[PDB]
């Protein structure tokens, strides 16, 4: 993030992770079965890649247009680049 | 447990990664830190399922040299997955 | 596998994961588009996992058996722990 | 293209899993050799995205020390979270 409008974002984001891994500390220190633990974990690592992507492409954007590169072929190779990301890096 | 201390390593991650946020870093490290935060997921995956194995096998009632190789295999493959 | 029949099943996943590897080979020595190649990599991978399971679900079970142990909670203790496999390691 | 020079090491893991089973190695053995089958299909994995990544940003004419290292960390994502 360079703009503060993707600084808040990203903080939401970030802190709705902090949220996630409260529930699993209140989860674990309680009657929780591992299978619900297990899946609560998943679920963290979901929300990280998931906001990884979105740091991503917004990065690989920003750096295009810093350069006066920004163009429909740029910004669609980076829909093609993250849609393989999202779907590879897990 | 030693998954509680894992817990506390990923807290520490996200409010690191939320004041590096505050503290207006590149975008190189913000990126590095999420999949950091995602390593230190699997990593803590990797203890709860090995809690999960190593103690629905001790409650079987089988004790063995054989069943503990066989228990710390299933645990290597768990580990080598998920590091 | 210790068994002689467990062996025959094994082999001819492997030999089918040969398969696959040998159609990617195609698809690389040919021209396919780059997005159907990471579709043949990831069956490949979905292939191993696949068979990494059902080696190890049959290695245990034998484990057991052998040390005259195997009931039907050790059974399901067994179909437990397979199905987390199954569903976290990719 | 370095994608056969991995294309063909897998291949190489293959047989090597074929012989295994062929001349009776231990069941231990075979589980260790199919995470290996695994773990290059991932390295593999990220030859392929490298290439693509790297083609797809070069066909864009527009080149820059900055974007280079954009592209450069991106590659180190995908090798951080693949090998």
């Amino acid at each position: 993030p360079s703009t503060p409008e993707e600084k808040k974002k990203v903080l939401t984001r970030v802190r709705r992770i902090r949220g996630q891994i409260d529930a699993l500390e209140r989860s674990l220190e309680g009657d929780a079965e591992c299978r619900a633990i297990l899946q609560q974990i998943a679920a963290v690592r979901g929300a990280a890649n998931g906001l990884m992507a979105e740091v991503l492409e917004s990065h690989i954007r920003e750096t295009f247009d810093r350069n006066d590169c920004y163009s429909r072929e740029v910004s669609q190779s980076v829909d093609d680049t993250i849609e393989l990301v999202r779907a590879y890096l897990k």
